[PDB]
């Protein structure tokens, strides 16, 4: 019997563990355990882009909790006058819920949905928060979502800042439960390059082991440490940070002997594995920026397959508010995006080839190499 | 000031006109603006599913608005108790409301999130609904999600059906604004083959374009369509369909004289554009099957991207609760799926090399092929 009976309404959380694949991922392959604490970690991140934040602390603790700890503002722990329970909770057990639906608490931030901590929250089987905010400590636990009594002043401080430590919920998560270091301190390395003077700090209470990031130099630096193992082919980095009609771009990228291709997107400082329109805008103004060089030099075909090889790039853009196509955030769906990008690469790119001559003809002789060679293997499949 | 009155909520459908990326994509390119009318579809499609549906009609009006018509059982009209508005407009207007999270209504179902057709509804500058149903019809008008008035009996039919009339909101869409008959042609010509027995209608009023798609022979016959512009270089399609452990695993495919690997990969009858555990399931078990066939056969190195080759295939899974990455559904998530494909792909297929030898040996004579072509283009690069 198919009626009204037959329809149902989630609510609060219900939704979160009913269908986890479409918030936190793969359940099953530990991808989507690792982004629960990239969620909280973005969530740190945020208060430091927004300027509050200058220290977070991961630990990934030994009964496989881990805790994110910053020294940011602090969830506002405040009664929210419509909701009629602290801010806090409301932030902890509604979807679409937020301080990012505006530009008035974070200009920037990688933070877009109102959902991320809330889906923390939904597949922990439990979560601890402690606030520290207006002289006062704040705490409260949740069991699978459900807050076990209102958030309470426990105690006094100088300090601001938010704690959250979760335990995921093994009746989501299945196979991969266990948190990898080495996947928490690949992002969190990005993300001291990516947020210069912020103090990253990993713990891993299993073994002592720990990681203190605090790079300088920024995603110029980025692009010297993703070569470090390679051989760059030219010495001067192509860099750029510029702001124009609301977008930031900044570009670094370097040429190495080798064959791949590494180009690393970020939007607000949240990657993009996707890629997205930073990614199109990025490869268009490459391949005509380069084009237009070498027919004006007269080194003209290549296309911008050739261009790719051997390039290593970080594009780091920052927009007031982007358009992922989830809430995992691999794909930026923002065409404005791509117009931007395209339009500062082909400025800044053709700028540096003017002014870096020795770069420019290294940088052609590769592209050449590379087309020689494609048609090469052309040839080569044709005649087997 | 960083407070309890900068966190905000979003209700009812504001957050999907709010962050359209993560419900319905790209609002530029048009691949949303066609997804608005696939999520329709798919509804439709699930009636058919669950043999309630054996006709579907698409049309393309002529103010740039799309209407889709089935003969299922009807949108449930009557009062839901607990939300107290018609189960139709508690449809229309909540996000995670529907009647897919069990297996009651539909066994199988394309539909899981219940967010679709909602999504559509938010992001329409005006929404018809017309459902015939319990021998009444009944309408109900939205703009841009908000209903003019309660869902209203208009008079009798012996008839059910659903039928949904979106007009797109340009405060949502843009650039890309007019519907593409081909687009939507592509997608139900696809339908057909996977569901025999479902007449599927594309109409277009500006234009006076029509096609009835009504094909048998179901993902073997795709197969063949999806051959026929190249050259099959073996006569017998390897198919089979079979339901084991929960999970039902349809699969064709075919090796043509070509060099791309096309594998269409479906869950409930959505496609993967991002393929997903199904996809890997399939590859493992192709690479390990030949690879078994070669070494027993004494032909035996290949690798799984030798076998890709020229191949096309169909993959399509029914899965009670399957999980993906989004809601536009671009990628399966659920490991148990992996298993089941590669499983039963492993028995199946090395039967049909067992009993299709001339098969077999123009197969393994053409991954051979293209070993030794991607040999010679790794060599002919090398000596560049
Ligand atoms: N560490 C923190 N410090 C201060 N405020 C925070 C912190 N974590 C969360 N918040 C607040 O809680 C809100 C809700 O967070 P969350 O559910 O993660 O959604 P979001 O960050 O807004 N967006 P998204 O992560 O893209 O879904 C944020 O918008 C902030 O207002
Ligand atoms: N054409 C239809 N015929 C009958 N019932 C329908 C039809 N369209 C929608 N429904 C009902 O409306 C519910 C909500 O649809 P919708 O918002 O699209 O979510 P969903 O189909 O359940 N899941 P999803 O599309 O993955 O978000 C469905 O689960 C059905 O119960
Ligand atoms: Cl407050
Ligand atoms: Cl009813
Ligand atoms: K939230
Ligand atoms: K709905
Ligand atoms: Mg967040
Ligand atoms: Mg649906
Ligand atoms: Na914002
Ligand atoms: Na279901």
């Amino acid at each position: 019997s198919y009626d009204s009976s037959s329809i149902k309404v989630l609510k609060g959380l219900d939704a979160v563990r009913k269908r986890p694949g479409m918030y936190i991922g793969d359940t099953d392959d530990g991808t989507g355990l690792h982004h629960m604490v990239f969620e909280v970690v973005d969530n740190a991140i945020d208060e430091a882009l927004a300027g509050h934040c200058k220290e977070i602390i991961v630990t990934i603790h030994a009964d496989n909790s881990v805790s994110v700890q910053d020294d940011g503002r602090g969830i506002p722990t405040g009664i929210h006058p419509e909701e009629g329970v602290s801010a806090a909770e409301v932030i902890m057990t509604v979807l679409h819920a937020g301080g990012k639906f505006d530009d008035n608490s974070y200009k920037v931030s990688g933070g877009l949905h109102g959902v991320g901590v809330s889906v923390v929250n939904a597949l922990s089987q439990k979560l601890e928060l402690v606030i520290q905010r207006e002289g006062k400590i704040h705490r409260q636990i949740y069991e699978h979502g459900v807050p076990q009594a209102p958030l309470a002043v426990t105690g006094e401080t100088e300090k601001t800042g938010t704690m959250v430590r979760f335990w995921p919920s093994l009746e989501t998560f299945t196979n991969v439960t266990e948190f990898e270091y080495e996947i928490l301190a690949k992002r969190l390395r990005e993300l001291s390059f990516l947020n210069s003077g912020v103090s990253i700090r990993l713990r891993d209470k299993r073994d002592g082991k720990e990681d203190h990031f605090h790079y300088e130099g920024g995603i110029k630096a980025f692009v010297e440490y993703l070569n470090k193992n390679k051989t760059p082919i030219h010495p001067n980095i192509f860099y750029f940070s510029t702001e124009k009609d609301g977008i930031g771009v900044e570009v670094a990228l370097q040429w190495n002997d080798g064959f791949q291709e590494n180009i690393y997107c970020f939007t607000n400082n949240i990657p993009q594995r996707d890629g997205g329109t930073h990614l199109a805008g990025f490869r268009a103004a490459m391949t005509r920026t380069l084009n237009a060089y070498m027919d004006k030099e007269g080194y003209s075909s290549a296309t911008g397959d050739d261009a790719r090889e051997g390039l290593i790039a970080v594009v780091s853009v920052k927009v007031p508010d982007p358009k992922f196509s989830s809430q995992t955030k691999d794909k930026l769906v923002s065409s404005e995006v791509k117009s931007a990008v395209e339009q500062q690469m082909n400025e800044l790119l053709a700028e540096y080839l003017l002014e870096n001559p020795t770069d420019a003809k290294i940088v052609v002789g590769k592209i050449i190499d590379a087309a020689r060679a494609r048609e090469a293997a052309r040839r080569a499949r044709e005649m087997t």
